C-alpha cells in the first residue's frame, strides 16, 4: 500500500522539458517546481504570489510591481528583480522559442527600479498581462549562460515551487519532495510523485489496486467506482471542450459550404444526452465559460435536410449508392481520435454514423496520443479550453500566424486562415477597456460561426477519483485536460 507520507497521482499528458518557458497548458509538473508572479484561488480570482503587489498606469502601458523579499529558489539563492527581468526577456526572445512567446512579445522594457521593484513597460496594452504573470519564473543565476532549449536545467529543474525536483523515470514518472522553506504555506505531504497514465482504463485499474492514490477518469469507466467506498468521486466543472478539427488543406474541407454542412449534420443534443451521460453540455464556440462570452450567437442546429441542401449547392450529387459526389469523387476524408482516450473514439465514431446519414464517407483512424501529427490529418478530435483569460486558447489556436505548419509554437493545427478572426483577438488583446474587449470577442465568436473551423461539440466535466483517504483537495475551474485538478496538491494529506 501506498505510505502515508507519499502522494502518487496520474496525470495524462507529461512535459519533455520542466520549464515554465515551454509550458503547453498540459502538464502538472511545472507548477509544483515553479511559481509565478501571481496565482489563482478556488474562486479562480488573482492573487499575489512571488509579487506583494502591483500598479498599472491608467493608459495600461505601464506594470509596478512589487516583490516578495523572502523567497528562496530550491538551491538556497534568494528570488529577486534579477529573475524576473531575466525570465520575462527570456519568453519573449525570438532564439528561446518558448510556448509562451505571444504572451509576452508585447513587453518593450523591464526596468529593475529597486530589488522589489520591476517597472514593466508594453508596447500597446495587454490586459491578460497579470494572468500571463502566473507562469512560473526561471533562475538567472543557473540559466543566464545557458541554452535555454536545450539546457539539462529541463530535466533537472530548480524552482521556488512547493515541491523540489527529485527524479524523473522518462515515460513512467517524475518524483518530488516537500520544499521546507516554500514561503507560500507548508507542503503537507513531504513526497509526490506524477505517474504518466494516458489511458483511463489503465488509471482506473491502478486506482483500484492500489497503485496510485488519484486520477481523473472517464464518465465511460466510473461506474466501478461510484458504489467503492474505498473511493470519492469530486466532479469539476471546466472550460475544456471537444470538437472536430477540420483540415482546411483537405479539398473537400476546405469548401465553406461542406464545413457549414458537416455541422448541420450532428445532433450534439443526443451526444450529450447519451454519450456523455450529462457530464458536458453542447458546445457551439470556444469561449462559453467565459466573461467574453457574447451569449447571443449563432449556431448550426441539428438540421440534416440543411446538410444536404448545402452539399447538393457546392455541387455535390448522391450517387447511386447514396453517396455525395462530384466530378468523379466521393466527398470522403478520415476522422482521426487519440485511441488512448474512450470519449474521443466514441465521439470520432458517432461522428462517422451522423456524416453517413446524410451521404457523407468517412473512416475512423484511431492511433495513440503523440504517435501521429495531428495537423497532417484530414479531422482530427481535438480539444482546447483555458478558465484563464479568454486569449490564451483563442490566439494560438484559431490566429493565422499560428499556423503550425509556418509557426513552430502555433496551435493552429487545422491551418485556419480567416481575416476577421485575425482583427478580432488582435483588437481584443490590446484593448484595456472591458466591455470594448467583449465586443471584439463577440466579433471573433460571430465570425468562427460565418467560417466555422471546428465541428464544436461538447464542455466537459472531469470525475476526480480519489483514494477516500485523501483529504484537502480543492475543486475549481480546470482547463483542457483537466489541468489544475491538482492546483492545491500541497494542502493534500493523508
Ligand atoms: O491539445 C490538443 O491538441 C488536444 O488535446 O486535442
Ligand atoms: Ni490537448
Amino acid at each position: 500500500k501506498i505510505p502515508k507520507d507519499t502522494l502518487i497521482i496520474a496525470v495524462e499528458n507529461e512535459i519533455a522539458r520542466i520549464n515554465p518557458a515551454y509550458s503547453e497548458d498540459h502538464d502538472a509538473v511545472i507548477n509544483l517546481v515553479f511559481s509565478g508572479l501571481t496565482r489563482f484561488d478556488e474562486n479562480m480570482s488573482l492573487k499575489p504570489d512571488l509579487a506583494k503587489s502591483w500598479d498599472i498606469s491608467k493608459d495600461g502601458l505601464v506594470y509596478d510591481i512589487f516583490l516578495r523579499d523572502d523567497v528562496l529558489w530550491h538551491d538556497g539563492v534568494k528570488f529577486s528583480a534579477d529573475d524576473v527581468k531575466f525570465s520575462i526577456e527570456a519568453f519573449k526572445n525570438p532564439k528561446n522559442n518558448s510556448s509562451i512567446y505571444v504572451n509576452f512579445e508585447d513587453i518593450k522594457s523591464v526596468e529593475i527600479l529597486n530589488p522589489s521593484h520591476v517597472k514593466i513597460t508594453l508596447f500597446k496594452p495587454y490586459p491578460a498581462f497579470l494572468d500571463a504573470l502566473s507562469i512560473g519564473m526561471l533562475p538567472k543565476h543557473l540559466l543566464e549562460n545557458e541554452n535555454l532549449n536545450t539546457s539539462s536545467f529541463n530535466q533537472n529543474p530548480i524552482g521556488t515551487g512547493p515541491y523540489k525536483f527529485v527524479k524523473w523515470k522518462k515515460g513512467e514518472y517524475v518524483e518530488f519532495k516537500a520544499n521546507e522553506h516554500f514561503y507560500l504555506d507548508k507542503v503537507k505531504t513531504p513526497r509526490l510523485i506524477i505517474k504518466h497514465i494516458f489511458d483511463p482504463s489503465i488509471a482506473s485499474a491502478e486506482l483500484k489496486n492500489g497503485k496510485i492514490d488519484a486520477a481523473l477518469i472517464d464518465v465511460s469507466l466510473l461506474n466501478i467506482f461510484k458504489n467503492d467506498e474505498n473511493f470519492g468521486i469530486l466532479r469539476e466543472k471546466s472550460a475544456d471542450y471537444r470538437a472536430l478539427m477540420f483540415n482546411l488543406d483537405n479539398e473537400f474541407l476546405k469548401d465553406l459550404k461542406v464545413r457549414q454542412a458537416l455541422n448541420y449534420a450532428v445532433d450534439k443534443e443526443s451526444i450529450v444526452k447519451n454519450l456523455l451521460h450529462d457530464y458536458a453540455f453542447v458546445a457551439n464556440h470556444p469561449l462559453e465559460r467565459s466573461w467574453a462570452n457574447s451569449k447571443n450567437f449563432k449556431i448550426y442546429k441539428y438540421d440534416p435536410k440543411k446538410a444536404e441542401d448545402l452539399l447538393v449547392s457546392a455541387g455535390f450529387k448522391k450517387n447511386k449508392d447514396g453517396n455525395f459526389e462530384k466530378d468523379g469523387k466521393i466527398l470522403e476524408f478520415e476522422i482521426w481520435a487519440m485511441s488512448n482516450d474512450p470519449l474521443r473514439v466514441s465521439l470520432a465514431g458517432i461522428l462517422q454514423s451522423e456524416f453517413r446519414k446524410i451521404g457523407v464517407v468517412s473512416k475512423v483512424v484511431a492511433k495513440p496520443a503523440g504517435s501521429f501529427d495531428y495537423s497532417k490529418v484530414d479531422s482530427f478530435l481535438i480539444g482546447w479550453g483555458s478558465p484563464l483569460d479568454p486569449d490564451f486558447h483563442t490566439f494560438r489556436v484559431f490566429e493565422s500566424s499560428q499556423d503550425s505548419a509556418l509557426n513552430d509554437e502555433g496551435w493552429n493545427f487545422g491551418h485556419y486562415h480567416d481575416k476577421k478572426v485575425d482583427i478580432a483577438l488582435q483588437k481584443a488583446r490590446n484593448t484595456s477597456n472591458l466591455e470594448e474587449r467583449k465586443k471584439y470577442y463577440k466579433d471573433f465568436i460571430d465570425a468562427l460561426y460565418e467560417n466555422p473551423p471546428f465541428i464544436f461539440l461538447a464542455y466537459l466535466d472531469f470525475a476526480l477519483v480519489y483514494n477516500k483517504d485523501l483529504k484537502g483537495i480543492k475543486t475549481r475551474t480546470l482547463g483542457h485536460h483537466g489541468v489544475g485538478f491538482t492546483w492545491n496538491v500541497y494542502e493534500w494529506s493523508k
